[PDB]
């Protein structure tokens, strides 16, 4: 009976709760822990999306193997965003979008909108109640806006500097003066390039940085070969991966964990990046 919104991601996943609720089924695709940007559509999945009242992704090829297919049946939590907001790279002639989008907290709050106004319009009767829930979210990530600021403003200029398995940070150091490198374009479908990894090595050495990154979504095996290389060079840089020392890039953490839901995953990233960092 219940309306049946079928979500790619985990981040959809804790969005709709956080504005639906209850009041409707939703039909998370993309299990958290997995990568988007090389997730298969199986029958199961293309049935979900084929059962579903409503179908809601991220968009700018962010789930990358199916865009071909929610381009067709979803709707884009990004569809509102601009030229300017977007951010952009190269990649073999083009200009390549970076699909993370939801580091920019404002870009995030955007999304947060057209997911509330494709649940009203689902839930006439529950309009309200989702306009409600969506505006003490809304204002719950104009607070976090204010935490990550007050929580970064401890990390030194020469050391705001990050290191990520790949391009994934890019609206988030754009959001509180940052720098990132990564061994790794904007997607994570490509070879690591040994030349990109010695550009990081270099970079690490340019900057005197002493703590390299790590994600749940990828290999740590690939920092540890980074770190290698510093070495290799002399050269030394931390690698923060131990354990439950990981950041959420492409997605949120199993419910439930500490990076469980969107505000809570961000809190977890800045807190690691602050201790290593600061
Ligand atoms: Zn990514």
């Amino acid at each position: 009976s219940k309306p049946r919104v079928a979500v790619t991601t985990s981040f959809l996943n804790d969005m709709v709760y956080q504005l639906a609720g209850d009041e409707v089924e939703r039909d998370l695709l993309i299990p958290a822990g997995e990568d988007p940007h090389l997730y298969v559509a199986k029958s199961s999945d293309l049935s979900k999306l084929q059962k579903a009242d409503l179908v809601l992704y991220h968009g700018l090829h962010f789930e990358g193997k199916m865009v071909e297919a929610l381009e067709k049946t979803g709707v884009a939590v990004s569809k509102n965003f601009n030229a300017k907001d977007l951010n952009t790279m190269d990649e073999d002639g083009e200009e390549i979008v970076d699909p993370h989008f939801w580091f920019s907290i404002p870009l995030y709050k955007s999304a947060v909108a057209v997911a509330s106004e494709e649940l009203q319009k689902l839930l006439p009767a529950k309009a309200e109640m989702i306009q409600k829930n969506t505006e003490k979210y809304q204002a719950q990530l104009d607070d976090l806006h204010a935490w990550v600021e007050k929580e970064l403003s401890v990390i030194p200029k020469e050391s705001r500097y990050l290191v990520t398995p790949h391009d994934a940070f890019n609206y988030f150091a754009a959001s509180y003066d940052f720098t990132l490198y990564a061994p790794q374009g904007v997607s994570t479908d490509s070879e690591v390039a040994n030349s990109d990894m010695i550009e990081t090595v270099n970079l690490i050495i340019d900057h005197n940085i002493k703590a390299i990154f790590t994600e749940s979504t990828t290999n740590p095996e690939r920092m540890k070969k980074l770190q290698e290389a510093v070495k290799a060079k002399g050269g030394q840089v931390e690698v923060v991966t131990g354990e439950g020392k990981e950041l959420f890039s492409d997605s949120l953490a199993p419910e439930g964990e500490e990076g469980d839901t969107f505000i809570d995953m961000y809190k977890h990233n800045v807190k690691l990046m602050v201790k290593y960092l600061k």
